[PDB]
């Protein structure tokens, strides 16, 4: 998260990290066993870390559980981004307090206008690179569509928004990737793709969730 600011330990308690032997894709927990992510996140031998503020530190709160199955959206595709969504199964329940919490599906598309919730542990810097090792937090509106076209000329499909600023300088970035865009208390957005980082008029692109509501709720009550 470029421009953000620290979120405070256990304070967006939905917030997952995948780990394959190092945090490499943000993600959220909706409900004990099921986390959602981005498809471009797909790995073999992912560990789910819940709980945590601080990733490189064991500081107490943390679960870390193995998934058993993940399930790449049918028609995710890599070249245009189209449908940049996943599920990841953990192999056990998570246990949940107020710090481990799941995150609830719109039931209702977002609005442009509206006030989001962007948050992850990737890199803070437009131009360079810092990794934070504690969670960053950004408040970012939905942009409107046109605006959001006229950024991406020929790249957004109905399955993407446009979230943050058109003249940079705050905006999520690489090692976010998966993790969540609440607004309302409801996920809204996957973090998924952008030109750079914080540039002027190339803000972040997000997968629209109210789209795949009955994808994922037919598929966790089948697998
Ligand atoms: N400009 C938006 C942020 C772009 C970013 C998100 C996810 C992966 C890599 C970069
Ligand atoms: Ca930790």
């Amino acid at each position: 998260i470029v421009g953000g600011y620290t979120c405070g330990a256990n304070t967006v308690p939905y917030q997952v990290s995948l780990n394959s032997g190092y945090h490499f894709c943000g993600g959220s927990l909706i409900n004990s066993q099921w986390v959602v992510s981005a498809a471009h996140c797909y790995k073999s031998g992912i560990q789910v870390r819940l709980g945590e503020d601080n990733i490189n530190v064991v500081e107490g709160n943390e679960q870390f559980i193995s998934a058993s199955k993940s399930i790449v959206h049918p028609s995710y595709n890599s070249n245009t981004l189209n449908n940049d969504i996943m599920l990841i199964k953990l192999k056990s329940a998570a246990s949940l307090n107020s710090r481990v919490a799941s995150i609830s599906l719109p039931t209702s598309c977002a609005s442009a206008g509206t006030q989001c919730l962007i948050s992850g542990w990737g890199n803070t810097k437009s131009s360079g690179t810092s990794y934070p090792d504690v969670l960053k937090c950004l408040k970012a509106p939905i942009l409107s569509d046109s605006s959001c076209k006229s950024a991406y000329p020929g790249q957004i499909t109905s399955n993407m928004f446009c979230a943050g600023y058109l003249e940079g300088g705050k905006d999520s970035c690489q090692g976010d990737s998966g993790g969540p865009v609440v607004c309302s208390g409801k996920l809204q957005g996957i973090v998924s793709w952008g030109s750079g980082c914080a540039q002027k008029n190339k803000p972040g692109v997000y997968t629209k969730v109210c789209n795949y509501v009955s994808w994922i709720k037919q598929t966790i009550a089948s697998n």
